[PDB]
């Protein structure tokens, strides 16, 4: 139950304790932030202020000032005139805590605490300039493939999914692109549950209960149409279990003449089946790389009732990185707030959550030790326009807030995947 | 300048499918440079009559947020009956909508207006999934208000009795609508959960002719 490993490795948890537990506050107004100290006794005494401004991840300005804040006293640092950016999208403010001297407890340049606030944002406008080139549909009794210079792309039309891509003569996937609406369970999933002794109130329970692990995929339409400039695959799924539609899954992919292919997702929840754990997509990519790079919340492992110690930024971390070793396995590395993804020729784009590994989420939830796993082939990535809490309250009840709970009914994403 | 803002048009676009047609939209309200909101939609006309608009906005995060996200359009009809499918019978808004039930409702015209003496956003009913009005139905999941009063016309009438009732319907169908507050009425008091400041938002309807 541990926020360090065994060995005093950290768990991912142990980075949301400490931001949480900071001693310095912030708020923000204009031009001016508010310091206030939670010390009792203690001046500031070794605590400089650094501050970054940076667009999408591009830094545009940053400083320094010395924190001089009494114990319970407050601070005001007015930040000079920043300069207007260059570009649209998203400027971030973020603040952190640096201790100059070493001390008895910790290193020279420590940080004790940190902070983000969104600043000026300026919406894209500019429409980019129309691509010369127009994807071809070839339509067959099985498939409809969509050709544009050395890329492919095929949807099966008796299962309705993207079942392979190709760049040259390289497939990029090891199996279809889906909907998934669960995960290996957790800890806090389970509880007490055990198969001799089957809690029915956990929440991995009622998900097995309603069939959320065995659901089949009824393809219910799946139908293809060229644009003047782009091709556009409609598909609709029905999950269901025993008769009973537990999910509806509506996408259209829109393919252009730059060779991104928009996804938009529209997923309807019976109301009556509980909660799923995520709503999202997945993929065995055949591609096995070194990095991975990300704009979003990070660096390290954060879930939606668990992100406030995340930043945002750009992110690049080795693959290995991007799975947390919990000794029991389960769902793992999920980042929340990615608006980019990037993993060896694959871009993705949106307002996603994700996770990627070598591991499946079902040899995640078949494996009862973290010795025991295996790197199949390829990379699996989950790509999750939602994802429920972990909680944690408690590990022995339901302990995800409301909040958290995926209970909307009717859930939208939309996702452009292309190459780099 | 959410009240003075010009819808600029970014891309107008119509496609023939194999049974429909389709019509691709885009557009930016802007005030003095910045741009406060970005419009895209898809509007598809099936061989059936029935028309699916699916309208996706973006709102500046740094823009105090919008009142509400939604389309409206004043109807040459003027019927004696509305019809829903959703909450009411009476007026409920997102923050104010607990005694309100899910039902299939039947009002006449006037009952969708509220004769609030000072005259203002008025007559919502939220989580409808079905309106009826004269030849018209809309289905989805959204919020409406439907009256012979422009919301222009509200803003700039201080006393209910100087109101007069425009030619035809005015319908505004929102896919969200922020909270009314009121803890207080002199400083705002709609709480966060009710405040739209999601700075995406998705929402589809089916118009057709019943
Ligand atoms: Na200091
Ligand atoms: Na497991
Ligand atoms: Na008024």
């Amino acid at each position: 139950n541990g926020l360090v490993f065994a060995d005093r490795t950290p768990h991912p948890a142990l980075t949301e304790a400490k931001h949480q537990q900071q001693f310095f506050q912030f708020r923000l107004s204009g031009q001016t932030i508010e310091v206030t100290s939670e010390y009792l006794f203690r001046h500031s005494d070794n605590e400089l202020l650094h501050w970054m401004v940076a667009l999408d991840g591009k830094p545009l300005a940053s400083g320094e000032v010395p924190l001089d804040v009494a114990p319970q006293g407050k601070q005001l640092i007015e930040l000079p005139e920043l300069p207007q950016p260059e570009s649209a999208g998203q400027l971030w403010l973020t603040v952190r805590v640096v201790q100059p001297n070493a001390t008895a407890w910790s290193e020279a340049g420590h940080i004790s605490a940190w902070q983000q606030w969104r600043l000026a944002e300026n919406l894209s406008v500019t429409l980019p300039a129309a691509s010369h080139a127009i994807p071809h549909l070839t339509t067959s009794e099985m498939d409809f493939c969509i050709e544009l210079g050395n890329k492919r792309w095929q949807f099966n039309r008796q299962s309705g999914f993207l079942s392979q891509m190709w760049i040259g003569d390289k497939k990029q996937l090891l199996t279809p692109l889906r909907d998934q609406f669960t995960r290996a369970p957790l800890d806090n999933d389970i509880g007490v549950s055990e198969a001799t002794r089957i809690d029915p109130n956990a929440w991995v329970e009622r998900w097995k209960a309603a069939g959320h692990y065995q659901a089949e995929a009824a393809l219910l339409q799946c139908t293809a149409d060229t644009l003047a400039d782009a091709v556009l695959i409609t598909t609709a799924h029905a999950w269901q279990h025993q008769g009973k539609t537990l999910f509806i899954s509506r996408k259209t992919y829109r393919i252009d003449g730059s060779g991104q292919m928009a996804i938009t997702v529209d997923v309807e929840v019976a109301s009556d089946t509980p909660h799923p754990a995520r709503i999202g997509l997945n993929c065995q990519l055949a591609q096995v790389a070194e990095r991975v790079n990300w704009l979003g919340l990070g660096p390290q492992e954060n879930y939606p009732d668990r992100l406030t110690a995340a930043c945002f930024d750009r992110w690049d971390l080795p693959l290995s990185d991007m799975y947390t070793p919990y000794v029991f396995p389960s769902e793992n590395g999920l980042r929340c707030g990615t608006r980019e993804l990037n993993y060896g020729p694959h871009q993705w784009r949106g307002d996603f959550q994700f996770n990627i590994s070598r591991y499946s989420q079902q040899q995640l939830m078949e494996t009862s030790h973290r010795h025991l796993l295996h790197a199949e082939e390829g990379t699996w990535l989950n790509i999750d326009g939602f994802h429920m809490g972990i909680g944690g309250d408690d590990s022995w009840s339901p302990s995800v807030s409301a909040e958290f709970q995926l209970s909307a009914g009717r859930y939208h994403y939309q996702l452009v995947w292309c190459q780099k």
